[PDB]
């Protein structure tokens, strides 16, 4: 018979599949441990998921343009193991999610958390990948906030119910597969008539959406999702993914804090530990 | 059940929203948007997300910024108004709120509540530090709100209040996450008056519309009891402080069944009984 929710919700059962070892109804630190700090002006604490890739790609894009103040240390945070709940991590992101960073480029350090805030902070600092004024700024912000507000349906809904939940729940898989397809259709309809999401040039709105959409579209995210969701239908998404795939900052940034690349980045020469081909073409994750 | 190799749109989904939710985007009717006299044209509904936009504009009017005068036209989301050609042209995602900035020589769209908040805060130089570390703190909390409300509304609200069958695993997932998010805010507000510092900013406004509506018992049936809202005393303090702001008291009523269907001039509020603008009862 049908489940009847209690009057008062209680945390009486594991939830999250593999993530049941970390998912809780309360926030805060579970151990006292300071974060490591390197020599570079930006300190990033992350994992090479689509959200971590936004941050490390952005920094590599800035280095591609010659901005030495974008040099960074990218320290590995293993989210299945609860590294996001150390006191040091909670102090830089009260929400205990990656990516989070400390801007140590000025006289006093300060935290920046949330991938969208990291992208906007870096774009504003260096004056690139985000129009500084005018209608084009509003268009870019609209698409960036769209990405941030919609990825929860893609990863927290579809990815979870399709690939991590311990039981396959038809209503939930249908809900979030449908919504993920709708979001791809929004992008596809836009990219039919515009080279990039917020205009004719690559911006942070593209980078933010690309990490998620490219990983799903090319077949590397959530099991058989690309077949399940009929990714072939989104040919304009495919074109735009292909354009962005070719950018050197994307090729480098995708490899940071990645099981297919570097565990950590502490200097530009660190990439010489990888096969050189990894810097020249997309490497799909496991 | 066993998912098929290829997902097909062959079953209803969405419960109360089953008549509007689709796997495809784009318009379902040809209709132009109405346009009024004021510099900002808002197309919205007084849900927590619409309230962000109309409260922000009312906050700006409280500060005397006449360029924040606005027309707020009603978009009925259960009726598919978000899929007219005119609405899709200002928000390709077909969600409220969306806006047209007609304050300058050429009009342009702004869509997403967070982008609307940032656009207005940057235009008028208020509710968002213009530079310095405090700007980064504000942006962090604003993006946090935008990235987490989907779990509260699209997860918890959906499965607890709108889905046709109660699904234990899904209710647990999103009840747990909603409580975690309230706990993040509660732990912050234990040590800070507002989320991003000592002053009210757009990060507070964005979070407040959602958190206050739930905390006070107004959203999602018995959710406030279900989620033990009493546990979050610092959230309660902050809700009560923001509840008292004159711009909140006005803006929360715009495009609302319990207030004004539409707003086309400041005097529109005079048509309501004066009690409508009076102190919000606590539960904060
Ligand atoms: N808005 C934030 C989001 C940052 C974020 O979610 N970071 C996580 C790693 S990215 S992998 C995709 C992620 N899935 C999970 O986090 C799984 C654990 C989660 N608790 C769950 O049960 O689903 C996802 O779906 N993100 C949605 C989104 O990006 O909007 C992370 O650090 N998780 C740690 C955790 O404890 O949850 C931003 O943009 O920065
Ligand atoms: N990131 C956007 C979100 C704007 C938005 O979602 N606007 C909707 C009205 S606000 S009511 C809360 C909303 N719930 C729904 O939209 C219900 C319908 C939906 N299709 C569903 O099945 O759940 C919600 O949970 N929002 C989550 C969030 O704020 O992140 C809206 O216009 N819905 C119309 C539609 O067709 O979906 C922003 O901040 O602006």
């Amino acid at each position: 018979s049908e489940y009847v929710p209690p009057k008062v919700w209680k945390w009486d059962k594991a939830n999250g599949g593999a993530f049941a070892s970390v998912n809780r109804p309360v926030a805060g630190p579970t151990s006292e441990r300071e974060l490591p700090v390197g020599k570079h002006p930006f300190q990033v604490y992350s994992l090479g998921t689509p959200n971590g890739q936004k941050a490390t790609i952005m920094l590599e894009e800035l280095l591609q343009l010659g901005f030495s103040e974008a040099e960074y240390d990218a320290w590995l945070i293993k989210i299945f193991e609860g590294d996001q709940f150390t006191s040091g991590f909670v102090d830089i992101n009260p929400n205990s999610k990656i990516p989070a960073m400390v801007d140590r480029s000025g006289p006093e350090p300060f935290r920046v958390f949330e991938s969208g805030a990291i992208l906007m902070h870096l774009a504003e600092k260096f004056g690139v990948f985000l129009p500084t004024s005018g209608p084009a700024r509003a268009e870019c912000l609209s698409w960036l906030f769209w990405q941030v507000g919609s990825a929860p349906f893609i990863g927290g809904g579809f990815g979870h119910f399709y690939n991590y939940a311990p039981i396959k729940i038809e209503y939930a898989i249908d809900r979030y597969a449908m919504e993920t397809k709708r979001l791809f259709d929004v992008a596809n309809r836009r990219l039919a008539e515009s080279r990039y999401l917020a205009g004719d040039e690559y911006t942070i709105a593209d980078l933010a959406t690309y990490t998620w959409f490219g990983n799903i579209y090319r077949g590397e995210a959530y099991g058989e999702a690309a077949t399940f969701l009929s990714m072939h239908e989104y040919e304009h998404v495919g074109r735009w993914v292909g354009e962005i795939d070719a950018r050197p900052g994307v090729l480098r940034g995708r490899l940071v804090n990645s099981s297919k690349g570097l565990a950590e980045r502490h200097d530009a020469s660190d990439f010489d530990a990888l096969p050189p081909e990894s810097l020249q073409a997309i490497v799909k994750g496991f």
